[PDB]
């Protein structure tokens, strides 16, 4: 039941997609250069189509392509970017060499919606509520986003939000260097590789985001890794004995201990004028020891979200098999696994 595809030049490249998708138009430069907005005449939805080009140029890239497709095919939640469609114009494994991923078009990220601006409390409640609802879902499948920030939070004009780019974070040292937003939302244990981190790193990121929505200012705009750690410890206090032991990196632990001790600050005096419940929640998300941070599920039941919380409408995910991550395969093997996933795709109802 192969649909009919048509060709078209976009961003100096040839896009070949099923007829149902019309009015393709590039959305931007940079990482936005492989994405086009379109109208899906079959569903009547405005969609976004990302073309993965030469997804099998290397072992590493072939595995990345498989990883992204597996992740996107697994997500079926209102606050998480998922797949409306995935296709290839190829008629056989032999010819298979391009992957196209179709999802909802939100049209903007949280920055474009808040950069340098303080939001009303109700608006912050709604936005953080959705981030946590989708994060609850993501974590329930044992998936860690690990690189949550405003630029990876897609929002439409009705302020509805979908989390994207989860479990794909593979930044370069250079990209994390200096005065850059790419590192401002990262939990300290991951920024400085203190220990084997887990999903709790994502809660730290939500706290950073929430504070920014409330004040209109970056919470920890470090000029570098060290300056940022300093900004963090000034607010949340230097590690206690118990946490120091959990820092398996003897190198990191040793540096940490060289710092003059500091007590956690009073958040009510940092976030002056903010809803006391929002302040309480920030204190529970921005805890240095990741073991003690509130979880997405717990945060959803926090009073700050009374107006939105509904325990019967905050679903969890089916289990996500990521055994492939520890597997070393050849390019063709990773390519063949990707092909099976493409052809076995079942459209959402
Ligand atoms: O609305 C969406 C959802 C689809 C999407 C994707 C996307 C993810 C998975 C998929 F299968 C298809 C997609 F189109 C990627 C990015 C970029 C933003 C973050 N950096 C990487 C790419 C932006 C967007 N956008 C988007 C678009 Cl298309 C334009 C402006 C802002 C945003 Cl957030």
């Amino acid at each position: 039941e192969r649909p009919t595809f048509y060709r078209q030049e976009l961003n100096k490249t040839i896009w070949e997609v099923p007829e149902r998708y019309q009015n393709l138009s590039p959305v931007g430069s940079g990482a936005y250069g492989s994405v086009c907005a379109a109208f899906d005449t079959k569903t009547g939805l405005r969609v976004a189509v990302k073309k993965l080009s030469r997804p099998f140029q290397s072992i590493i890239h072939a595995k990345r392509t498989y990883r992204e497709l597996r992740l996107l095919k697994h997500m079926k939640h209102e606050n998480v970017i998922g797949l409306l469609d995935v296709f290839t114009p190829a008629r056989s494994l032999e010819e298979f060499n391009d992957v196209y991923l179709v999802t909802h078009l939100m049209g903007a990220d949280l920055n474009n919606i808040v950069k340098c601006q303080k939001l009303t409390d109700d608006h912050v409640q709604f936005l953080i509520y959705q981030i946590l609802r989708g994060l609850k879902y993501i974590h329930s499948a044992d998936i860690i986003h690990r690189d949550l920030k405003p630029s990876n939070l897609a929002v439409n004009e009705d302020s509805e939000l979908k989390i994207l780019d989860f479990g794909l974070a593979r930044h370069t040292d250079d990209e994390m260097t200096g005065y850059v937003a790419t590192r401002w939302y990262r939990a300290p244990e991951i920024m400085l590789n203190w220990m084997h981190y887990n999903q709790t790193v994502d809660i730290w990121s939500v706290g950073c985001i929430m504070a920014e929505l409330l004040t209109g200012r970056t919470l920890f705009p470090g000029t570098d890794h060290i300056d940022q750690l300093k900004l963090i410890l000034r607010l949340v206090g230097t590690p206690g004995a118990e946490l120091l032991k959990k820092i398996s990196s003897e190198s990191a632990r040793n540096y940490i201990q060289s710092l003059t001790q500091m007590p956690k600050m009073n958040f009510a005096n940092v976030f002056i004028g903010a809803n006391p419940l929002a302040v309480d929640l920030l204190e529970k998300m921005l805890v240095l020891d990741s073991d003690k941070r509130i979880t997405a599920a717990q945060a959803l039941a926090h009073a700050y979200f009374a107006q939105y919380h509904d325990p019967d409408d905050e679903p969890v995910a089916d289990p996500y098999d990521q055994s492939f991550e520890s597997r070393d395969l050849l390019i063709d093997e990773w390519k063949s696994l990707t092909y099976d996933e493409v052809i076995s795709f079942v459209p959402p109802p």
